């Protein structure tokens, strides 16, 4: 036709999506060498990408044993999604002090339910 549906923004109010603003940063930290001020350090560093609402550092057990492996997962919630993705693109697949890190978007609902397992 003439693109009429787009031109009149037909049904646009139904089609809005909420975007996650949460980044998960993986493999950044050895679990045996965790800075006391890690949360603050991450907070300040991430200010190079956007307004940071909060940071949670989570030491995740990989099993139930007393000696189960620990993996450090760093969550950063930014004010807006464009900031989250700026941070992800600056970090993901890159090396820091001999560690190759993974940075990805994390589901907002899971984060807001304190489900830090993914
Ligand atoms: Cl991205």
């Amino acid at each position: 036709g003439s693109g009429s549906s787009a031109r009149h923004m037909v049904m646009q109010k139904l089609l809005r999506k909420q975007e996650s603003t949460v980044m998960v940063l993986r493999n950044m930290v050895d679990p045996k060498d965790i800075d006391d001020d890690l949360e603050g350090e991450v907070t300040e560093e991430c200010g190079k990408f956007g307004a940071v609402n909060r940071v949670i550092i989570y030491q995740e057990k990989q099993g139930e044993e007393e000696d189960a492996e620990i993996i450090v997962k760093i969550f950063v919630e930014f004010s807006i999604a464009s900031e989250t993705h700026k941070a992800i693109q600056a970090l993901n697949g890159r090396w820091f002090a001999g560690r190759k890190v993974v940075a990805e978007v994390y589901d907002q609902e899971r984060f807001d339910n304190s489900d830090l397992s993914a």
